[PDB]
C-alpha cells in the first residue's frame, strides 16, 4: 500500500559524500517502480551497487544506471534487455524528479536520471516514476562535479544501495 523507499550511498573518487533516498511511485507506475527497487536491492543477482553517474550537466540533470558498459550504451531491466513505456501520468515538474533514460519509444532498461531543473520538453517521452525524499543537498554536491558536455571531474559512484523501512 505504502510506496517503497530506496537509498544510494554516494562516493567521490572513493571517498564517502552522503546518502540520497527516493520515493518510488508504485501506486501510479508499478512495473517501472519495481524494476528500480529490485535493481537497488540487487535481489535478481544484478543491479546498481558499484556503478557510476557517467553524465552530469549542471542546470539540467545527473544520469546513471549503466552497470554493464559504464558509459551510457548499456544496462538491462529485470524483465529482459528492454521494456515498454508504462504510462506518462507524471510530469517533469522541477528538481528532484526521478525518470527513465531511453533511446526511442519502448526502450527502457536500467539507465535513469535525477532532474536538477524543470525539464518539461521530456514530458510524454520519458517515464517519471519517483522523486528525491532526503538528500537533495547531496545531489547538488554531485552536480558540482559535472560540466557542460556531461563529463565528470571526479568519479561519482553508488558505493552502496538498498531498500529502507
Ligand atoms: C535526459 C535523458 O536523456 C536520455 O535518456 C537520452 N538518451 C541517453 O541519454 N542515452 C541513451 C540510452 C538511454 C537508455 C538506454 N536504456 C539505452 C541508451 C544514454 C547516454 N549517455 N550519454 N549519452 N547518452
Amino acid at each position: 500500500m505504502v510506496n517503497p523507499t530506496v537509498f544510494f550511498d554516494i562516493a567521490v573518487d572513493g571517498e564517502p559524500l552522503g546518502r540520497v533516498s527516493f520515493e518510488l511511485f508504485a501506486d501510479k507506475v508499478p512495473k517501472t517502480a519495481e524494476n528500480f527497487r529490485a535493481l537497488s536491492t540487487g535481489e535478481k543477482g544484478f543491479g546498481y551497487k558499484g556503478s557510476c553517474f557517467h553524465r552530469i550537466i549542471p542546470g539540467f540533470m545527473c544520469q546513471g544506471g549503466d552497470f554493464t558498459r559504464h558509459n551510457g550504451t548499456g544496462g538491462k531491466s529485470i524483465y529482459g534487455e528492454k521494456f515498454e513505456d508504462e504510462n506518462f501520468i507524471l510530469k517533469h515538474t522541477g528538481p528532484g524528479i526521478l525518470s527513465m533514460a531511453n533511446a526511442g519509444p519502448n526502450t527502457n532498461g536500467s539507465q535513469f536520471f535525477i532532474c536538477t531543473a524543470k525539464t518539461e520538453w521530456l514530458d510524454g517521452k520519458h517515464v517519471v516514476f519517483g522523486k528525491v525524499k532526503e538528500g537533495m543537498n547531496i545531489v547538488e554536491a554531485m552536480e558540482r562535479f559535472g560540466s557542460r558536455n556531461g563529463k565528470t571531474s571526479k568519479k561519482i559512484t553508488i558505493a552502496d544501495c538498498g531498500q529502507l523501512e
